[PDB]
């Protein structure tokens, strides 16, 4: 049921983070030091969607104090997906997976994450279907 797996740290442009190490199963990297404003754009990278409709889409989340929420979208800033709201985890390196879904057309699409408010890392975002 999985479209596609794209690390946080596989972007082809960004505005405003930093990679860090992460210790999250797999280890690797995460994205760090996300403000209100900054963005991940993954247009590098297009994701192929089958068929038209409702896809679920999985963010890999740590979060010290909440209050962080993003915007899940095509790269450059539309048409919009959706937000998420992105809880407290209990700490930077406190890895937990929250989701949503998203109607999505059908082809390639250049996804994009916009952050409206910090406070949160980011190890993977995954894409899947519902149907
Ligand atoms: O959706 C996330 C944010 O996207 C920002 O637009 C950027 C695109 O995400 C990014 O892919 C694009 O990259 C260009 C690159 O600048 C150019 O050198 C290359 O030839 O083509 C790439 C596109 O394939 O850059 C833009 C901005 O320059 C929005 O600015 C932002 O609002 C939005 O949240
Ligand atoms: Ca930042
Ligand atoms: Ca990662």
């Amino acid at each position: 049921m999985v479209i596609a797996t794209i690390q946080a740290e596989d972007h082809s442009q960004q505005s405003g983070t930093q990679q860090e190490t992460t210790t999250d199963t797999g280890g690797g990297k995460n994205v760090g030091y996300i403000d209100a404003g900054d963005w991940l754009s993954y247009a590098g990278t297009p994701v192929n969607i089958p068929s038209s409709g409702s896809y679920l889409i999985e963010y890999r989340v740590a979060s010290q104090n909440g209050g962080g929420s993003l915007t899940f979208e095509e790269a450059g800033g539309a048409p919009v997906h959706g937000t998420i709201a992105i809880p407290a985890t209990g700490g930077w390196q406190t890895w937990t997976t929250i989701q949503h879904t998203v109607n999505l057309s059908a082809g390639s699409h250049q996804f994009g994450i916009k952050a409206n408010a910090g406070g949160w890392n980011l190890n993977w975002i995954r894409i899947n279907k519902t149907h």
